[PDB]
């Protein structure tokens, strides 16, 4: 023991803290977690990655792969891309995804509206321009409402796995993590492979088991081989 | 924004969904995790499979394996077997485990009663009656009510790890996983081996975590090698 | 089914139950995972072990460099050092760890105070003076009041990896696990290191992603090379 | 102090090159015996060799 400096919580910290723990407290959450071998799109990036800049003057980075695949696996499982309000079950019929970005001044998670009838490049961009905003503080009240699902990276920060929390009135949560170079078992020969775990935090009161797990293995099979996108396998 | 499908929670949903939630608020529910080798198991079923059902008329599967390592589990730790009525903790005599079975309408969880008493062969001809039962949903009342521990196996479904959800008045639940090849350290030299991850989701009210990681360490001493039943170590 | 034996709780165990579920539901508690190298403290204990028992009539742990790890991810994040008083957020300028031992009856939490200001030596004999009180049961009540983090080694037990629960007024525990050989990817080759798994559960409302994480890898850090605590690095 | 220079060293007995340096303690034979003298430097290379020594304090 020695001395306590007490600080109090702003505004913001005060509401922040009071709907982190009114969400906890309000929803069966529970996570379940899956792994997904990277290199398939790591060398898509190695090899279009030029390519791709010079024909849409934008860098392809893995978060247009992470977005197309979840939108595919929210068509699936039409119960993940619900919410519950009071007494009525609402699904949507149009894909608002909320992806958390990284400003010096808090986390906010701006949403991207409509990607379902966004190409790899516009989504890129799309997350660019909110990402300006953020760096700058510049971000709408238009920006931040809304959202059907949340998409998380703690993976730029080298986090192997977590549980990461629901953002209600949503039902679900993806959790990206760090890539980790990993030895695993391919064809009966054991060979190196860059490999990242996903989490999937869910609502059990509106989300059961065999969904969850379906929809996280969806994410997992459309980032191995992003050629099933076009195929819808 | 596009179009949304509202469609109000019958007095079931309603009430299930309340039900899960203060399930979830009333109970300190906490998951310790562990790994099991599975080519023993796997070794004993591509070995006596055909002799076996020749003599009993029923396949030898893994759930007999399961559910006579919980039941040991569940006699060490007798801790695990309790629920807490209020004021009182209810210590049970008697092994009556719920065990999740696949159903098209979501996962039902019929009991198990008195497998302290049931041989491999009668354990697993109850799991394919009530299997039957469910697929067909033609499950007793009798069948549903009760059970002092539950199994679920998400690994159906291809889930790699998760957090079971405890079914109380119940204090703990076993999840089974997929088995995958995975690289493993064996006598200093590395070999592939099919691994499943267990969960144990335990309420810490009455589960402390000795009790908590030593059950689970139990399951998986006596799955990695089932002649331990017979020698009692 | 056959019969029940019911135990009433006294206040014992009647508050303790209440208290594990206040704790629970006034926080929003979520836990991120990481991985360590044990391989350099172990060989520095295989070193260095029976000279450092010599020169200080103590036996060198494991435990001594987890504190020592700890302090120094406390002084890097002192958000994770700290509680929230209502609508204030005390921030302590003092490192007392609160540190689990394993008694027969349950388990108790005695607290380890100005560890700031303990060498190696100090810090293993404080463990064994507050381990043997435990075992005794002469723990003073001066001895398990206060406490800023919790270390918890459910690995005695032989743990994988588990959900800690956090022990309030207090924001975060760090949980240690089982040191298992595990193959690992060194300069794109598979050796086999002796790896443990790290959990971290923290309060969501005080602890944001990035300082649960960063605390966490600060530790998986310096436990892979003991010698940055004295670089500082 | 001395310069660094890469020798020739014995090393679990196969002849490994290791880059090594002199230490020199001049002392006071008035104040400071053999047995301290030599000791003081031997601690010294001990925890120059294994700087997680000073750590540990051994
Ligand atoms: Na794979
Ligand atoms: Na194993
Ligand atoms: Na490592």
């Amino acid at each position: 023991a020695r001395s306590e400096k007490r600080v109090p919580m702003t505004r913001l910290r005060k509401r922040v803290a009071e709907r982190l723990l009114e969400a906890k407290n309000s929803t069966a959450m529970l996570t379940t977690f899956n792994e997904v071998n990277m290199k398939p799109i790591m060398d898509l990036r190695k090899q279009y990655g030029e390519a791709f800049e010079k024909r849409h003057g934008i860098r392809l980075g893995f978060m247009s792969f992470y977005v197309k695949a979840v939108v595919e696996a929210l068509k699936r499982y039409p119960e993940v891309n619900a919410s519950i309000d009071g007494d009525d079950v609402v699904y949507h019929n149009y894909f608002d995804v909320s992806m958390a970005v990284s400003t010096p001044r808090g986390l906010v998670t701006p949403v991207l509206r409509d990607v379902d009838t966004l190409g790899m490049a516009d989504i890129e961009k799309k997350i660019k321009e909110l990402a300006v905003k953020g760096r700058d503080g510049k971000l709408t009240v238009e920006d931040l409402t809304g959202g059907n699902f949340t998409i998380t990276n703690g993976g730029v920060f080298g986090s192997l796995m977590s549980t990461p929390i629901i953002n209600p009135p949503q039902s679900a949560i993806l959790g990206m993590h760090a890539i980790k170079d990993r030895p695993m078992a391919v064809n009966g020969q054991v060979e190196i492979l860059p490999m990242m775990y996903l989490a999937l935090s869910y609502d059990h009161r509106l989300i059961d088991g065999r969904e969850s797990v379906g929809f996280l293995v969806t994410i997992k099979e459309l980032l191995e081989d992003p050629t099933r996108l076009l195929l819808d396998v």
